């Protein structure tokens, strides 16, 4: 479950988080991950959107 980020997004709240273009992060396998999936990353875990990651391996 390794992605990278593809834009730069900030988070507005909500359990966002924010990531930056190219960082790696795990996509945890939450149980309602959907348009908006939960990510983890050292800055912490949070929604990122869905169509902002791409899958690594």
């Amino acid at each position: 479950n390794l992605f990278v980020a593809l834009y730069d997004f900030v988070a507005s709240g909500d359990n966002t988080l924010s990531i930056t273009k190219g960082e790696k992060l795990r996509v945890l396998n939450n149980t309602e991950n959907g348009e908006w999936c939960e990510a983890q990353t050292k800055n912490g875990q949070g929604w990122v959107p869905s169509n902002y990651i791409t899958p690594v391996n």
